[PDB]
RNA sequence: AGUAAAUUAAGAAUAGAGAGCUUAAUUGAAUUGAGCAAUGAAGUACGCACACCCGUCACCCUCCUCAAAUUAAAUUAAACUU
């Protein structure tokens, strides 16, 4: 049993910036984050700050 | 331990009727042993006495024995003289 995280791929946007996506589940909530390799720390949740 | 707590929603059943019941969700803890030891099991030893006691005195009836003398009921060797 490999207790080692399964690294996600690194996709590319139309602009060409690198980004990865992953799902998360806590209680009944489910989230789908889309981290970008380069940014200024701007997190937008459901299109809101 | 997503527990307690708190806050919500729905459902069953009714024509209507619960502060009840069932189910779902949200927020979300504190604590978990230097005893003073309660049960249930395991092991361990011992305690108990039955198969779930004696003593005295209480009324009851019976045989038994001795027992004071009394009253008797009755018994028994027979010898001896000419
Ligand atoms: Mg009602």
């Amino acid at each position: 049993q490999s207790k080692k995280q399964l690294i996600e791929p690194v996709q590319y946007d139309e602009q060409g910036m690198a980004f990865s996506t992953s799902e998360g589940r806590r209680k009944s909530a489910t989230a789908q984050a889309v981290v970008y390799e380069h940014g200024s720390g701007k997190i937008h949740v459901n299109g809101v700050d």
